[PDB]
């Protein structure tokens, strides 16, 4: 599959995000994940859920809003293995995005957008994927 | 040409190691640019020059010496232009590398580690590569 990956979405309480991957380099060189919700096909559009690993140390999360980076979200949980391949599934709930390693909930971002206003969701940085699926 | 790509190498002073790529999403989004000289072919071995461009936005040098990152040194020169093929000519000098832009020297980082330590050089991050050669 294509990286970066940027596919068409409509989202609603209940969606599932599913992607599938595996990092390009070990993590002791910090590969990244970056999985951004966006509310128009255009990279530059705004941004309602910005999800990036910075795999072996820390996690952040934002929103871009009229071009601007909002207040980030730190997380240390690292759940996330040295070499393996790992299943992202993002929970679209009615108060948040959730986001679940491998089954479990690790992460999550309150909307600051209203989640109809996503239109897309691009996949980049240093991995490769498998599986990119937005729940019908 | 295949990313992240790892080579092997000999440098002394004298040798350029020319790096031909684009960024693969646009500057706004922070694509990053990563070019990493290794004291072994292993991923994780030392790092006598790291070089980490922030595309849009700084730079970031350092070496990593028996497995700690040491002194950050940071510079805000942007040379680079939004979705445009760059030319990258790393100069091995007797003092320092010299990190020339489309043929000016915009960055430079004096040796920690003796250039004759250097067996691999890996580039990596978001970028498409259509050259990668070191002098003969
Ligand atoms: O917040 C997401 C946003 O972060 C920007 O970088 C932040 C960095 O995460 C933070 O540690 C530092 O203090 O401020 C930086 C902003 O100047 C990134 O530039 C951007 O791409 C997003 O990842
Ligand atoms: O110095 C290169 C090294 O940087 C690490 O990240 C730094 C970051 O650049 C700096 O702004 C912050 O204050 O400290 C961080 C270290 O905790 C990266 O983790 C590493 O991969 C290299 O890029």
């Amino acid at each position: 599959m294509q990286v970066p990956h940027t596919e068409s979405v409509s989202l609603s309480a209940g969606s599932t995000v599913t992607i599938k991957g595996r990092p390009l380099v070990c993590f002791f060189n910090e590969p990244h994940l970056q999985v951004d919700f966006h509310t128009e096909m255009k990279e530059d559009s705004d941004i309602a859920f910005h999800f990036q690993v910075y795999f072996g140390n820390r996690v952040v999360m934002n929103s871009r809003e009229f071009k601007i980076w909002k207040e980030e979200v730190e997380s240390k949980n690292m759940p996330f293995q040295d070499g393996q391949e790992f299943e992202l599934s993002i929970l679209v709930l009615e108060d948040k995005y959730q986001v679940m390693v491998n089954g479990q909930a690790y992460y999550n971002f309150n909307h600051r957008i209203p989640v109809s206003s996503v239109k897309m969701v691009q996949v980049w940085r240093d991995i490769s994927l498998t599986k990119f699926n937005v729940s019908n």
